[PDB]
């Protein structure tokens, strides 16, 4: 009688770790959510196929209003999962729901799997780097975000790296793009005039982290703005200051604009 | 023609994700290297006996200096995998050996696993909240190694975590402890009168992550300087104001100390 959360990876049904495959295949019940990211290398039947198991998906008022209602009733009396695109516990409130596992009487184990925020390191950019980090979210009404504006601002000025996590509205099958992402953030340039992003800005593209061959770029935004990154989930990365190794990287794998070897120490 | 860079994971050797598991098996030649960090939940033995092939460890010269004369040559003409503990390409070294591979005319894949940067997302503590890392090295002779306090001070003053790695022997398997850790910070402190590490400070101590059975605690240094957190490896956090839902989570699921509530929010 437990409750596992696991993560099932970056982008297709075999990005779950071997410890999370053996214990999903001997749960009495598993259920499921796929709003928090997007797996864009399998489907459904794969991953069931896989696990052995028929798989029930929850949508995110099913977890955040009914999770103890779902899934910890079966819990008490039996072996559950819950699985998550990525690792369960990064970039999403998952973690509150073991706190209702206790309360419930329900003994919870986590099982990680690969994650975006640490898959970031095959841009070549050191990972100790990156500082805080910040999603760019869809303007909505007359409410437009903008504080991931701000968030890069205080990395680059510390020579930071900032990892942004881009939209993602699930339901619609809405998966927000860098381009997206960087057409979004000149606006709030232009609004707070900060010179923290303009088209002369260094940034990095990273689509579809987990797959054989993701897209990795780098360049200025004037240069990949109107580039095209293939399908997604996209992820977006504003770098700091350069340290000559991550520069060679991003000439050498990711394509970037040779000037930007010559650092400025 | 190709090589593998194959992340192990965190603690054991179930760790590796499945597409790993699977493409190591099928490669004609596994390195491995396990000088980054350790994996302290298993033995090169089992870690064998699960991919079936024998492995060759390589030592940090073996890499640093002669990737090109141990691993490509093989590479040109085989399927190679380079095993390394977590997620590749996080310790900063590795990425630079793309390039080498790229150099050598051989191509090269990146099969991503958990890595302890995205796995403390266990804590409670929001991923997005943490800022730059830092490792905390051992003092030796004359020398006093304290770069790693001033992340804490400039992580803190903007209200981000900050993620601590700690040293390690990796020929000798030795772990600095967490309590070992605390106790230099303190060292640290009092030579620097900086206000940022004291016995007032809450901390946070992950201990095995990636077992299924690992460490959480929270609470104040002056009581958890003394704790046995348990067999190694330990991470430390020095976290940053806390939002009320990750002081209820360290409450909760770390036995933190209901005064974090009012003291660290
Ligand atoms: N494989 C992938 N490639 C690029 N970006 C990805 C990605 N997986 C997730 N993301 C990014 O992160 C957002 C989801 S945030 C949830 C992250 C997840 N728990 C993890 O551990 O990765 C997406 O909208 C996207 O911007």
């Amino acid at each position: 009688m437990v409750l596992y959360f696991i993560g099932l990876g970056l982008y297709d049904e075999r990005d779950i770790t071997v410890k999370g495959l053996e214990i999903a295949k001997k749960c009495d019940y598993v259920f499921a959510e796929f709003y928090t990211s997007l797996m864009a290398g399998t489907t459904l039947g794969r991953i069931q196929k896989l696990i052995g198991k028929e798989i029930r998906v929850l949508s995110r008022e099913d977890v955040e209003l009914n999770f103890e209602n779902i899934v910890l009733p079966l819990a008490k009396e039996n072996d559950v999962a819950f699985l998550t695109p990525g690792d369960p516990l990064v970039a999403t409130t998952h973690a509150e729901l073991r706190i209702r596992a206790k309360r419930a009487g329900v003994e919870s184990y986590v099982i990680h799997a690969p994650s975006i925020y640490s898959a970031v390191g095959i841009t070549g950019l050191h990972i100790y780097k990156f500082g805080k980090s910040a999603t760019v979210a869809y303007p909505k009404g007359n409410w437009f975000p903008t504080s991931y504006y701000d968030v890069i601002k205080e990395n680059a000025e510390r020579g930071l790296h900032t990892l942004l996590f881009l939209d993602i509205k699930a339901e619609k099958r809405m998966y927000m793009t860098a381009n997206e992402a960087m057409e979004l953030l000149l606006k709030v340039e232009d609004m707070k005039k900060g010179g923290v992003f303009t088209d002369d800005t260094l940034v990095v593209v990273l689509a579809r982290a987990g797959s054989l061959n993701p897209t990795i770029r780098a360049g200025y935004v004037k240069d990949l703005i109107r580039e095209d990154f293939g399908d997604p989930p996209h992820i977006l990365i504003v770098p700091g200051k350069l340290h000559i190794v991550e520069a060679e990287y991003l000439v050498e794998i990711a394509g970037a604009p040779r000037e930007i070897l010559r650092v400025n120490v």
